[PDB]
């Protein structure tokens, strides 16, 4: 196992880190949201970029950016334009994703970008090697809204996302049964047992696959995402209560 640290923050040792999405459409809303958020507690700040609406001005996205980083000096930030493709409030070219996150690394602002998978191998490969050259951690991403695959295929998933140098492999499914829940926490602990090169974050989305975000610990899912007044996906609870489920199984 290669664990992150990001200030003093482990990723892939002891309790799952709880990450909650500061969701806002513009720079004063974006402002309002950052200092109601530095009063809850949770470990990551992911910044939900594609929730912005003026998405098109890099420059008017790194002024948000910087709201957030005076607001929250010391916290970690990870920094997530998430694609209408896969659960996200709206659609860039590729080219345009690629320049935000370029944007966000060169900034110096934030601690981790998110790349989703599908966004194509090369274009995936060579942003991860520009992070690197710029001391940014990535989160490799894939989400689907519709279906769990098979545990063989999200575990194949994951580990082409570490092929691919992905520090913090990711999936996200959505289940269509209760079975699919168990299928996903299958693949997770194949991860742990067999493929334990780097920290995952794994989740079944929705109310059925809830137990997913809170069995992080047992079964090898790195971090999980709770709401501090609006969920940024199905199935996400209070950041308070996923804080007290997490502490009493770590405890347990
Ligand atoms: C990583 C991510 O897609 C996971 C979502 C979830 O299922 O909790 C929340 C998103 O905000 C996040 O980007």
């Amino acid at each position: 196992m290669k664990t992150v640290t990001v200030k003093n923050l482990i990723i892939g040792e002891g309790m799952p880190k709880i990450i909650v999405s500061l969701m806002g459409r513009d720079i004063n809303s974006v402002k309002a949201e950052a200092l109601a958020y530095r009063e809850a507690t949770f470990d990551i700040l992911e910044w939900r970029v594609d929730h912005f609406m003026d998405i098109a001005s890099t420059q008017s996205v790194l002024t948000a950016a910087r709201v957030i980083r005076d607001a929250m000096p010391d916290i970690p930030l990870l920094f997530t334009f998430r694609s209408a493709k896969e659960g996200g409030e709206q659609t860039i070219t590729t080219q345009h994703y690629l320049t935000l996150n370029r944007a966000a690394i060169d900034s110096g602002l934030v601690d981790m970008i998110d790349l989703e998978l599908f966004t194509g191998d090369a274009d995936v490969k060579a942003t991860v090697d520009y992070a690197h050259a710029h001391n940014v951690y990535v989160v490799m991403s894939n989400h689907d809204f519709h279906q769990t695959p098979s545990a063989e295929e999200m575990v194949l998933r994951l580990r082409k996302m570490q092929a691919l140098g992905a520090d913090i492999p990711k999936i996200a499914v959505m289940p269509q049964s209760k079975h699919d829940v168990l299928t996903l926490l299958t693949a997770t602990l194949e991860m742990q047992q067999h493929y334990a090169d780097r920290p995952v974050i794994t989740m079944s989305m929705a109310k059925e696959g809830v137990i997913s975000r809170l069995a992080g610990e047992v079964f090898g899912s790195a971090a999980t995402f709770g709401a501090v007044k609006q969920a940024s996906a199905p199935g996400q609870i209070a950041v308070n209560d996923l804080r007290s489920v997490l502490m009493i199984l770590h405890n347990a």
